């Protein structure tokens, strides 16, 4: 390849972005109930499992792993 | 004007993204390649603020 | 593509972006129900650990 | 003769390898995980490149 | 006693020993005196490969 | 010193420890508390990739 | 398992290891023509595992 | 009434749950293990649903 960067560069780069991707997704779990001066988390769990699954994907399974 | 309690979880909400912003710089060590060392010190200063974010600061 | 000064600089720059955030965070420590002064211990408290990580950045880290 | 000897230091020390491998893997039997995991990953792998590298059985 | 979660680690552990035995008799290749060496790499690796991708325990 | 035939013993020798190993993992399976099919579907995994292993160490493989 | 007894089971296991290693150490020199040689490869392999050691109960997750 | 019609359900089951079993073990006869162990997770799979989910668990 003429291009500067190498593949180990561009999948590092993505790796990156994808732990930006993932503490976007982290700060919207956050905020679950946070309109609710009380307390108690089924909500909370949902998203917990969805962020998981994606994390094991992007770590274990996807093209960047 | 925020309620204490709705201003802390706009804090934790954005404590993640600061996590993000750390372990994204993890990611980075020997890119260009102390190598796996350099990511083990990283990994370990950022679970001690990530501990302390959740178990011991005021957004805990 | 990098050298790697090039990325510990990258790096660098990055870490002066996370500090920002924790810093941005240290400014909503004031509530409406909550007391100055706890608030001001936040703060203060904040500050502390903030400048413990920034000491460590650029003092200690791999990319000091 | 001592390459013969070196030979079976190195097959036992393929054994220790794999006495620190078992350790790793119970690891969160029981994030924390995940740094444990990394440490002994690391540790194992500088004894391995020792072991193989710079060693007397290298 | 145990979960099964915990009862795989066990056998995790277990499969690293059962690799580090296969692994020191490939040592001893050639002790006496290379595709021999290889075709033992290859094996334990197709072993090694099978363990944690595809077995009952990956 | 030592002969390629006695070299080749001791590797048949540790490969039987080696199938020991394998085949010691083999009786955990179902342990726990436990259905008696789900042990058994990882009991015929076992059973059939150690006897494969087998197979090749006594007859393919170069001390066979 | 408690995360204790994990951990113990670990710290047993590695009293195993570190035993495996010391009898690596202990074939050093075995030979009749055994020199200063042969005791520097003893002092590198006790030098190595005792940094290990150290970092087990000193340092390491199972410490 | 329901509940003997559930039971003759179960009964045909097991029968059923037999001649998948009976298929399994007429594999590599005429002679690959990955063979056999497709039977039994996909009768296994069955056979959880049956006695765990379905109607007549």
């Amino acid at each position: 390849s003429n291009a500067m960067m190498t593949k180990k560069e561009r999948i590092a780069i993505q790796r990156s972005m994808a732990e930006e991707a993932l503490g976007k997704l982290k700060a919207i779990r956050q905020l679950c109930g946070a309109e609710d001066s009380s307390d108690s988390m089924q909500e909370v769990e949902i998203w917990t499992n969805r962020i998981k699954e994606l994390e094991d994907w992007l770590w274990g399974e996807s093209p960047i792993a």
